[PDB]
C-alpha cells in the first residue's frame, strides 16, 4: 500500500536545542506524529503524518542553520538542471522560519 518513508533523522544539533524547538520547527512543514531527541551531539528523529511532508522537510532543512550550527537531515532508514531556483527559495524559507522561531524561544 502506502509504505512510503516518514520518518527523518536530525543531527547536528547543538547542546541548547530543545526537543520542543526540533517539534515546533518542522510541525511548521506538516504535523508531526512524533519527535523523540536522544553521541555527544544530539540527534533526534522527526515523523510525519504524510510522506509529502517529510519529503518536503527533507529538501528545505538539510543544510540550514539552526543556531549557528549546520543541521543534517536525512531519511532514518533507507527506503524500500532545472528545479534549482524553486530549491534555492526552499531553503530561504527554511532558514526564515528557524530565525523566527528560535527568535521567540528566547522572548
Amino acid at each position: 500500500e502506502d509504505e512510503m518513508p516518514k520518518t527523518l533523522y536530525v543531527g547536528n544539533l547543538s547542546r541548547d536545542v530543545t526537543e520542543a524547538l526540533i517539534l515546533q520547527l518542522f510541525s511548521q512543514i506538516g504535523p508531526c506524529k512524533n519527535c523523540k531527541m536522544i553521541g555527544n551531539d544530539p540527534y533526534c528523529f522527526v515523523e510525519f503524518h504524510e510522506h509529502r511532508h517529510a519529503a518536503a522537510a527533507l529538501a528545505a532543512m538539510n543544510g540550514r542553520k539552526i543556531m549557528g550550527k549546520e543541521v543534517k537531515v536525512n531519511w532514518a532508514t533507507t527506503p524500500s538542471n532545472v528545479k534549482d531556483y524553486y530549491q534555492k527559495w526552499m531553503e530561504e524559507q527554511a532558514q526564515s522560519l528557524i530565525d523566527k522561531t528560535t527568535a521567540a524561544f528566547q522572548q
